[PDB]
């Protein structure tokens, strides 16, 4: 928890983002953000320009659970701090409403972006595509050592910076927009590891499974729902081939993007024992490293 809270009273109202059961989000900008400019905020303030926030509001009917799911996750936030995870800028515990406030990313969410792209043969290229992914993997490696399951890793939930920086994210909102990645058994199931599915086992192995189906996004550039052939039904059926290991599942297909042995990193991810799946640490090198030095 920071000392001190950041005063609500420089909130500057601009436009409800969304919401989910915990509460809502708002877009608000920093008033004479200059003034605030400390050691405790340290903000980034560009004369003649909205310094904008993401203010995330916890309602005042909220349950004991409620609040206290929700102050686990400011004493969560207030300890990552790395260039590829969402950083907390401040919160505002004093009072209710318990507030929790964030950098506002202008180029919205990963899957948002790269599906306004395409590859170069606005465009995108295959090295950049490499370091967003290794941005994500650089960021999980980070959770993980933290000792932090993400649980919804997907390019839906991460934020697109300035010069390509890649923050990741987790929202708690509900979005119209990714319905359909979610199931009602309400789970991510097209991003689980079939462990996940068949009895609720979630661990940073898991996670890499996640990276791996996230790492097929990116490569695909957002334009497929992964298993798109499978209704949500036969995604729960094909992780009991996968648990069945007879070679009769359904695995995602090699993007035309993707070389061989990056697409076998992404089958690794998708091993059915969990200690042969490669940690984040080994997954950031190779994108950073081999996939890099062998465009
Ligand atoms: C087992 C469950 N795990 C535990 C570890 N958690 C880590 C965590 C928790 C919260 C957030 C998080 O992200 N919280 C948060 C805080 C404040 C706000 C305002 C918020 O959401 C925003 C909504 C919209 C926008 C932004 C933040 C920035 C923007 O540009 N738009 C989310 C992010 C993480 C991450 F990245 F490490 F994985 C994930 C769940």
């Amino acid at each position: 928890m920071p000392r001190v809270d950041f005063p609500r009273s420089r909130l500057r109202f601009k436009e409800k983002l969304g919401e989910g059961q915990f509460g809502e989000v708002h877009l608000c900008e920093v008033d004479s953000p200059q003034d605030l400019v400390s050691l405790d905020f340290p903000l980034n303030v560009r004369k003649g320009h909205p310094l904008l926030v993401a203010v995330k509001i916890l309602r005042p009917d909220a349950t004991k659970n409620a609040r206290n799911d929700f102050l686990k996750e400011v004493k969560i936030m207030s300890r990552l701090k790395d260039p590829n995870i969402i950083r907390l800028l401040g919160v505002c515990v004093q009072d209710d409403p318990l507030c929790m406030i964030t950098d506002y990313m202008e180029n919205g969410d990963l899957n948002q972006f790269l599906s306004a792209h395409q590859l170069e043969d606005p465009t995108i290229s295959y090295p950049m595509l490499l370091h967003v992914a290794a941005q994500i993997a650089s960021g999980m490696r980070y959770l993980a050592t933290l000792n932090f399951v993400h649980r919804d890793l997907a390019t839906r939930n991460c934020l697109v910076g300035e010069n390509f920086t890649i923050k990741i994210a987790d929202f708690g909102m509900s979005r119209n927009l990714y319905a359909g990645d979610y199931y009602r058994v309400v789970l991510p199931i097209r991003w689980m590891a079939w462990e996940c599915i068949l009895m609720g086992k979630f661990t940073t192995a898991s996670d890499v499974w996640a990276f791996g189906v996230t790492l097929w996004e990116v490569l695909m550039l957002c334009r497929a729902q992964p298993f798109g052939q499978l209704t949500d039904e036969q995604v729960i059926e094909n992780a009991g081939e996968f648990f069945r290991d007879q070679g009769r599942q359904v695995y995602l297909s090699r993007p035309p993007a993707c070389p061989q042995g990056l697409y076998e990193l992404m089958l690794r991810c998708w091993s059915r024992e969990s200690e042969q799946r490669p940690p984040f640490s080994q997954l950031h090198r190779f994108l950073a490293e081999d996939a890099l030095n062998t465009v």
